[PDB]
This record gives C-alpha cells, sequence and structure tokens, in this order.
C-alpha cells in the first residue's frame, strides 16, 4: 500500500544546498517521467500499416485507436483526486509501467493483438492508465515554489508531447532488424518505457519530507464547478474556438496517425524514410511552436486569433500541395511533414491562450481548459476513427477532403470569434444608455 508521506525534519544548517540539488534533480524526473507516456500512445498507429496487410484493417482499427482518447476522457473525471491523496514519486511510475506493460501484452500475445477490437478493450486501459501520468506531475509543481511555476510549466506543456511521442517509430524502425517480426514490434518502444519509469521513480520526491520547508525560501505565501455552467456554458464565443480547435487537432492527428500507413499504401517508397519522417514531424514542432509564440507576441502585437490565422493558413496550404502528389512524393513529403508538424501546434496553444480573454476572471482557467478537451477529445475520434471509415465507402481522397475541409472551417470559425469578440466590445457603450 502507497500513499505514504513519511515526513521528518532534519533542517540542519544549509538545507538550501540540498534544495538546489533536490530541485534540479526532481524536475528531470517528472519531465522525463511524463515524456515516457508518449512512447506508449502512439504505438498502435505504427501497428496498423504493418498490421493488416491482412484483411484485418477496415478503417475500423481507427475505432480501436479511438480507445486511448475516450478513456483519457472519462479518466480525468476522477483521477484528479487520487494523485492528490497519493504520492507523485510513486504514482507517476506506477501509472506508466502499469500502462506500458499493457502494451507489451499486445506486442507478444497473438489472441490479444489480432482480434478486431479485443484491442479496443486492451488499448482502452492504456487510455485509463495514461490518465494518471499528468496530475501527480501537477501536485509536484505545486511543491516547487509559487510565482516561479509559470516557468517550470511553460516548458512542460509544449515540449512533453513531442520529445517523447516522436521517438517510438525510431525504435520500431530499429527493433525491426533485431526482432524480425513486423506485424508486432510495437512492443520494443514499450520495453524501454518501463526503464524510464524507474529513473522517474528514482529521482522524484515530494520535497516536504527532507527539508520540511513548505516552499518558503522567499516567503511567497499566496467557489465550485458552477463557474463552468455559469460563465463558460453559454459563451457562444468560447464555443466557436472549441468547435474550431477540433478540426485543428484532426488535421494534426489524422495526418499523423496515418503517416506511416498511408505512406506505402500509395506513394509507397519505404518503411525506412516513412518512420524517419514521423519522428521529424513530431520533433520539428518544438522549434516552430516556440517561434509561433515569439512571432505572435512581436509581429502580431498580441493578437492570438490572428496568429492562428497566419499559421492555420500556412498549415493548410502545405497539407493540400502534399495532398496533390504521385509516387514522386519522396522529396516533397519529407519537407511536407517537417512543415505540417512545425505549425499544427501553433493554434493548439493559441486558442487556449485566446480562451483566457473570452471570459471573466476565474472563467479563464476552466474556460481555457474546456477548449483543450472539447478540442482533443473529439479532434481524435475523428482524427482516427471517422477518417478510416471515410475511406471504406469512399476513396482515400475523401480522407483529405475532411482534413483539408476541417482546417478550412477552423479558420473561418477563428475569424468569427475575432469579429464577435470585437462586436461585444462595442456594446459596453450601451451600458451608459438608460
Amino acid at each position: 500500500f502507497k500513499p505514504a508521506p513519511h515526513k521528518a525534519r532534519l533542517p540542519a544548517a544549509e538545507i538550501d544546498p540540498t534544495y538546489r540539488r533536490l530541485r534540479w534533480q526532481i524536475f528531470l524526473g517528472i519531465f522525463f517521467g511524463y515524456a515516457a507516456y508518449y512512447l506508449v500512445r502512439k504505438n498502435f498507429a505504427l501497428a496498423m500499416p504493418y498490421l493488416v496487410e491482412q484483411g484485418f484493417s477496415r478503417g475500423d482499427l481507427g475505432f480501436a485507436l479511438s480507445g486511448i482518447s475516450i478513456a483519457y476522457g472519462f479518466s480525468k473525471f476522477i483521477m484528479g483526486s487520487v494523485s492528490d491523496r497519493s504520492n507523485p514519486r510513486v504514482f507517476l511510475p506506477a501509472g506508466l509501467i502499469l500502462a506500458a506493460a499493457v502494451m507489451l501484452f499486445m506486442g507478444f500475445v497473438p489472441w490479444a493483438t489480432s482480434s478486431i477490437a479485443v484491442m479496443f478493450v486492451l488499448l482502452f486501459l492504456c487510455g485509463w492508465f495514461q490518465g494518471m501520468g499528468w496530475p501527480p506531475c501537477g501536485r509536484t509543481m505545486v511543491h516547487w515554489w509559487s510565482q516561479k511555476e509559470r516557468g517550470g510549466i511553460v516548458s512542460v506543456w509544449n515540449c512533453a508531447h513531442n520529445v517523447g511521442g516522436g521517438i517510438p517509430p525510431l525504435l520500431f524502425l530499429l527493433g525491426m532488424a533485431w526482432f524480425n517480426d513486423w506485424h508486432a514490434a510495437l512492443y520494443m518502444p514499450a520495453f524501454c518505457a518501463i526503464l524510464v519509469a524507474l529513473f522517474a521513480f528514482a529521482m522524484m520526491r515530494d520535497t516536504p519530507q527532507s527539508c520540511g520547508l513548505p516552499p518558503i525560501e522567499e516567503y511567497k505565501n499566496d467557489t465550485a464547478k458552477q463557474i463552468f455552467m455559469q460563465y463558460v456554458l453559454p459563451n457562444k464565443l468560447l464555443w466557436y474556438i472549441a468547435i474550431a480547435n477540433v478540426f485543428v487537432y484532426l488535421l494534426r492527428y489524422g495526418i499523423l496517425d496515418w503517416s506511416p500507413t498511408y505512406l506505402k499504401e500509395v506513394k509507397h517508397f519505404a518503411l525506412d524514410k516513412s518512420s524517419w519522417a514521423y519522428f521529424l514531424y513530431e520533433y520539428a514542432g518544438i522549434p516552430g511552436t516556440l517561434l509561433c509564440g515569439w512571432m505572435s507576441d512581436k509581429v502580431f502585437r498580441g493578437n492570438r486569433g490572428a496568429t492562428g490565422v497566419f499559421f492555420m493558413t500556412l498549415v493548410t496550404i502545405a497539407t493540400i500541395v502534399y495532398w496533390m502528389n504521385p509516387a514522386g512524393n519522396p522529396t516533397v513529403d519529407m519537407i511536407c511533414m517537417i512543415v505540417i508538424g512545425f505549425l499544427i501546434y501553433g493554434p493548439v496553444m493559441l486558442i487556449g491562450l485566446h480562451a483566457l480573454e473570452l471570459a471573466p476572471k476565474k472563467a479563464a482557467g476552466t474556460a481555457a481548459g474546456f477548449t483543450g478537451l472539447f478540442g482533443y477529445l473529439g479532434g481524435s475520434v475523428a482524427a482516427s476513427a471517422i477518417v478510416g471509415y471515410t475511406v471504406d465507402f469512399f476513396g482515400w481522397d475523401g480522407g483529405f477532403m475532411v482534413m483539408i475541409g476541417g482546417s478550412i472551417l477552423a479558420v473561418i470559425l477563428l475569424i468569427v470569434v475575432m469579429i464577435g469578440e470585437k462586436r461585444r466590445h462595442e456594446q459596453l457603450l450601451q451600458e451608459l444608455v438608460p
């Protein structure tokens, strides 16, 4: 049984010194701990093109992949309290290895891996476990030090999905030679994830327990859900960006979860470069997104909707050119992928930020969060499931129709939120009226 606090004070003249280390120490912990989860989500994707040379794949597999998101979905509804009770040091590795092991269940046991939604169910757990991963990472950051946190986080949101999610096709690519079987080498990435998990456990801590000093060191010292229903629920404005975020997320994931599979269906050059792109795409987001921020602050003078516009437009132009390509896509897709990815995150971050302004004082928090989930939740189901099915009764072309089309609205919609937010401003004028 764990939770366990076990706190005991040994201050002893110069706890400061063991703090510097206990902080430089722990930060890598949760950061890489969190990063490790991402090796685990997008393994099945890589499975599908390998998997199903065999009639297996309908476009159904997408429904199967669809699992991860749903569980992550029903997940936060309750895990949000558990980590609060339990201890971040254990709970984080305890969730990873718990999940990353499950993946191993698939990569090795035939019945388990090839059944047509036996996987849905196995995968579904993955989602649930994936759930735990972040909130202890949250409880920790609370124990860093107030009014500093803004910084520790800046780094965590934007780098964490990419540093980890872009490495797995690389391992599979490598595990091909050593573990010859192709239909199922989606296990090798998971093999190492457990390893990071240990490292995670071996370096994190609560930090109340050895110092005994609630973060003072500078003497910072600092209603219900209703808010969502009261301030966020109608907000016809917040809705538009949320219904917009969706398609943004569908262009990102739908283009990405198929990237290996669609390559080698048509434009089939090789697995070698295929997987070397998926890496490149997810990793190339780091520099861009980082820039998307500065360009947005310096060039667009703080207008977030408009930066999405600049970026959202730029992402769409690439997606279509890349849509128009024959077996001469070799030196087009490399750049194509490097680019698509480079920008897709731009609006993901911007909307959220945008949301903060679209409502009152506390609403921001739950206002900006609502967006992320309405966005991610749906964005995926469609990104994965629907696309697959929009290829069975239709061609593969109709795939991009929903994707390219999807983006198109995100912008038109991002426009409306821009007009609307400003029309709203003009009305305070009527406040003086009677």
